[PDB]
Formats: C-alpha cells, sequence, structure tokens
C-alpha cells in the first residue's frame, strides 16, 4: 500500500541500491556483489554519522560469507551495546540473512535457536519484492533497526539487560 511504500522510501532513500543477483558461490559475480554491499554499507554509515545516529559496525571474513560486528542503542540517556553476526545464505540475495545477537540467546523468549532475532511477518515479503535491490545496509535499516527500537526498550523494562555506559561521556 501507499503507506508501506512511503515508509520504506523514507528509511532507505539515500542508501545505495544493489544490482548484482549473486550469492557466495558465484565467484566473480559475488566479488562484484560484495563491492556493492560495502558501497551501500559505508554510505549508510556515513549518512548515520551526519544524523547523530551512527548505530552499528559490520565487517566480514575474506570470502564475505560470514559477517560480524556490534550495534549500539540509546535509551533514557544510557548506551546499550550488542554483538551481532550472520552468515550469507547460499540463495542470497533472494534469501535475507538471519541476524544473531548471541549474548541474548537462552536469556530471552524473543530469541530463536542460535540467538537469532525474529523480524516481523512483514520483513520477508518486503525483502522478497525488492530482490535484488536490497542488501546488508537494508537488512540493518529495515530489519535490525526497528527490532532494536521495540525489543531493547522491552528487555530494559523487564530488567533482562543492563547498559554499557552513560551517553554524553
Ligand atoms: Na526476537
Amino acid at each position: 500500500g501507499s503507506m508501506a511504500d512511503e515508509a520504506t522510501r523514507r528509511v532507505v532513500s539515500e542508501i545505495p541500491v544493489l544490482k548484482t543477483n549473486a550469492g557466495p558461490r558465484d565467484r566473480e559475480l559475488w566479488v562484484q556483489r560484495l563491492k556493492e554491499e560495502y558501497q551501500s554499507l559505508i554510505r549508510y554509515v556515513e549518512n548515520n554519522k551526519n544524523a547523530d545516529n551512527d548505530w552499528f559496525r559490520l565487517e566480514s571474513n575474506k570470502e564475505g560469507t560470514r559477517w560480524f560486528g556490534k550495534c549500539w542503542y540509546i535509551h533514557d540517556l544510557l548506551k546499550y551495546e550488542f554483538d551481532i553476526e550472520f552468515d550469507i545464505p547460499i540463495t542470497y540475495p533472494t534469501t535475507a540473512p538471519e541476524i544473531a545477537v548471541p549474548e541474548l540467546d537462552g536469556k530471552t523468549a524473543k530469541m530463536y535457536r542460535g540467538g537469532k532475532i525474529c523480524l516481523t511477518d512483514h520483513f520477508k515479503p518486503l525483502w522478497a519484492r525488492n530482490v535484488p535491490k536490497f542488501g546488508l545496509a537494508h537488512l540493518m535499516a529495515l530489519g535490525l533497526g526497528p527490532w532494536l527500537a521495540v525489543d531493547i526498550p522491552d528487555l530494559i523494562q523487564k530488567g533482562v539487560i543492563h547498559h554499557k555506559e552513560k551517553c554524553n561521556q
């Protein structure tokens, strides 16, 4: 609908779109896809810094098949930090990667096996109708971003998680 399309555009308008339909086994086409992935990620990060919302770091192994980093979330002037990681599915970019936040695994009934976060029923269709334009920057912006803004406040209220540090120090 009009609202979904507009809401998606608002979030990802200045994130570079990806082109190459290639997964981790596609050799020279995967190398090109990885270039588009890094191009998109770094511009997203650069845009986030200018918006005082620099909220994650990601790096990959040599092959670009395993990604890892951290995300940060600010709530009531306290800063929360979480390790994140995912593997690239063989059928990516058609199949979205599954984000794990391993330190929350077994610790909350929000986690699937391997500390994998549950995105909403609307994430997979949204990803599906954008293949192959969406990449890891879009997984962060449209998947993990909204997840932090729902689930982290909830875990703080339930007293499941503690902070790392105060904000403006
Ligand atoms: Na979850």
